[PDB]
DNA sequence: CGGGCATGCCC
DNA sequence: CGGGCATGCCC
């Protein structure tokens, strides 16, 4: 029984998939997605939208579930949490959750009984009429460097789309870098992938 | 009744003074001390012996206590205290000072009732024999870097020499920075100092 | 807003 | 151990 959860990639029979804003080009945009290193750059404690996307209609009921899991081999099996100070100049998000929702009303944060981790879900709401997709708010409230928290440590965030039920119906993830200069960060990466890569 | 404590400062009629080893070329030399910038450079959780130097011989039941304070203005009237990451993460010391005596069976803690800030004190012993001071051995448990601790602000160590009454006998002080590279931060600070200063 | 320095740590 | 990069912030 892992305390480790999958990463892998599952699309499944609803045709699953995240979509991202484009960005601008400022040193210090607040959010920035890389297709290239499937990434997202962010501030700390600022809006994450991230949209959600599908073929087919989830049943009712549906949730969608977000977790951070660090992503080195080295570090996997450790829970990702606040550091001491954000926990501490810390509504209803416990002060040690590192993911916020906001602009939900029905959001629920977990703390797992057997594998400790953090988990925050919302209703699966389909597109209003005309859309192809519906936007989840997400906030980081640490940035990667924290001490005593990511403490450097890339992470990545797990999008679950789970029936009432508990079944898995599809799965994605996204590498998150939370920094104070999204676009330099963002920059310096692909442009280290392109020359060293 | 200001909750500032004097950095002025004051030899006395016992003659107090500080003194300090002569260290080490290394970058991450554990701790050195600059007379031109009156300032220890040293390393977290590490030892910075300070010597007190007197002319005359202090009455019996003499203390000496030391206490960080902000050097600028604008910090001046906040306490220093531990950041929140290396509090959690810590015997007699409470878990938020940031400075301790180690190698002492004499040492109080003491956070004062009207100021709250913190001091760590000892018994003065006068000098064995043929020596010319004594050796108190301080730890400082954060980095001056640490958030939601000294967060980047430089500090002072203030010593001072009391009567067992109470009574200021003298009063001395250095700056502080507490560093990953002690010998790198030295250089750096003084070669600054040179050029721009 | 972008340039550029200080500082912890690299693996 | 010293070189040198990443990253938060300068004031
Ligand atoms: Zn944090
Ligand atoms: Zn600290």
């Amino acid at each position: 029984s892992s305390s480790v959860p999958s990463q892998k990639t599952y699309q499944g029979s609803y045709g699953f998939r995240l979509g991202f804003l484009h960005s601008g080009t400022a040193k210090s945009v607040t959010c920035t997605y890389s297709p290239a290193l499937n990434k997202m750059f962010c501030q700390l404690a600022k809006t994450c939208p991230v949209q959600l996307w599908v073929d087919s209609t989830p049943p009712p009921g549906t949730r969608v579930r977000a977790m951070a899991i660090y992503k080195q081999s080295q570090h996997m099996t450790e829970v990702v949490r606040r550091c001491p100070h954000h926990e501490r100049c810390s509504g209803l998000a416990p002060p040690q959750h590192l993911i916020r929702v906001e602009g939900n009303l029905r959001v629920e944060y977990l703390d797992d009984r057997n594998t400790f981790r953090h988990s925050v879900v919302v209703p699966y709401e389909p597109p209003e009429v005309g859309s192809d997709c519906t936007t989840i708010h997400y906030n980081y409230m640490c940035n990667r460097s924290c001490m005593g928290g990511m403490n450097r440590r890339p992470i990545l965030t797990i999008i679950t789309l789970e029936d009432s039920s508990g079944n898995l119906l599809g799965r994605n993830s996204f590498e998150v870098c939370v920094c104070a200069c999204p676009g330099r960060d963002r920059r310096t990466e692909e442009e280290n992938l392109r020359k060293k890569g």
